[PDB]
């Protein structure tokens, strides 16, 4: 089974998540992780890049060799998430959907809307009882999604639950979060508005007047971003800009590759700044 | 890092998250006190200062307390059935929303009814609960002063159980806030998240919601030293012997010079080893309409 490797030390700019893959080799998170994607049964599978109560800022980097997860940074400093009060870090488990991608060039048949992609990944939050680690791949239900605008892009949520979760047979469309899971679709919603607010942003807004997507809409959000992957690392796109597309597993690609990186020896986990802990309250 | 003068602290006793967890009170000459007794309470009426002793720092789910049956009165993991006792999520909160503790030398008696509310109703047998709303997470242990801004009428059980909420005064904030309305206004969210939070949060473990006095309206911060004031007249009854019950707190101290239960505690300290697992259960979220 794929498995992950820590490489550096906890809460300094060192710490690093690589995919490990099946014959021990290193793989990339953004691209040799099967997305999986079972339109039948409606599921996929999602790297986890930040445990539910988290407030670290790991994402897939689309810059480091072999595209490990690491802690985004700002002016230098480790970038930590805030707790919109009552939220403790990302409520929860975040990640993203490996082998998709949003195109911020091919603007989405989805949208009648001349509209932007993020450049990344398609975001994944995981809704269920479980708490997962960085670097997890794991089996996810699809269930909606929800249109954030953040910046003029269309930065797609889809909401998923664990495929362990013995809650997972009772949900099969997004209303059933709204009914099962009081509370869940609305606080995401306004997370996902108002975090940035702390850092000196505004409150981001949404596409279908705020409404989440629901099951059907959704797989073709991933069937198109994992369609655009596909393009993106078949060379079949011209465009500046591109991200990286080295990978160890795609035969006959133009990135297929071996990585070798260094997995450095983890210190003493540096303490997080104490400021990490306090409390955002927006109005 | 370096206090040239006494101060109060704590030790653990055994390993956490385990049934051996214990938190006792050092005495500034080292010596074993009691959390519930030996804690002067420095309520300071112009000030609208007191001494709050923590107990759940925030975001954390081991329902810790102060024992009243334990000698000397360790904070200690509530346990039922030989099980650990963790409050539940209340989506989407994670553990307790604040850090969460007591009034010392404070009690809610059982026997009276308060002359502070317009009706019948006994008190909760505790210390008069406290939840810090500032930036700083606590440990358990903690002594430190809060400024006290209003209280919840909260009914659990058919008991009067007051909820005060005050603020670290070393919190920079602590100054923009005077009274119960500061907090509405000035901390969106926090006064409603508590509320509900007090509602609901054992409705996960097969209990019906909580109620209110006053209407489920915040006291402000002159009726909530009312509160203290009688909860600490109370305590010093309870110390003094003055009052007659089967089932009175134990009144064991190391500090109160002219009570029956004035003693020496002797008790051992366990070496404490890697700290068991929570349970995963406890990260379970609870989703309540
Ligand atoms: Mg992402
Ligand atoms: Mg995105
Ligand atoms: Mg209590
Ligand atoms: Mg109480």
């Amino acid at each position: 089974a794929l498995s992950s490797v820590v490489s550096g030390t906890r809460n300094s700019p060192s710490f690093k998540t690589y995919l490990r893959l099946k014959d021990g080799k290193i793989g990339s998170f953004f691209h040799d992780v099967p997305l999986g994607l079972d339109k039948q049964k409606r599921i996929a599978n999602m790297v986890v890049e930040i445990p539910r109560w988290v407030n670290a800022k790991y994402e897939i980097s689309k810059d480091f060799k072999a595209n490990p997860i690491v802690q985004d940074t700002k002016k230098g400093k480790l970038r930590y998430l805030n707790n919109i009060y009552p939220n403790h870090g990302v409520p929860h488990n975040y990640g993203a959907f490996p082998q998709t991608w949003e195109s911020p060039l091919e603007s989405s048949s989805l949208v009648n809307q001349n509209i932007l992609g993020d450049n990344d990944p398609l975001d994944v939050i995981d809704i269920g009882r479980f708490v997962s680690s960085t670097g997890t791949v794991k089996p996810v239900k699809i269930l909606g999604s929800l249109a954030l605008v953040d910046d003029g892009e269309l930065d797609w949520k889809v909401v998923v639950i664990d495929t362990n979760d013995p809650f997972a047979a009772e949900l099969n469309d997004i209303k059933d979060v709204y009914e099962k899971m009081p509370g869940v679709l609305e606080n995401l919603k306004r997370w996902f508005e108002v975090y940035k607010i702390p850092t000196g942003k505004e409150p981001n807004s949404f596409l279908f007047d705020g409404n989440y997507k629901d099951t059907e809409f959704t797989l073709k959000v991933v069937q198109e971003c994992h369609e655009n992957w596909y393009k993106l690392v078949m060379g079949e796109l011209h465009g500046d800009n591109l991200p990286s597309t080295e990978n160890a597993t795609l035969p006959h690609t133009k990135g297929n590759t071996v990585f070798d990186v260094e997995i450095e020896v983890s210190q003493k986990a540096e303490q997080v700044p104490p400021e990490v802990n306090d409390m955002s309250f927006i109005k």
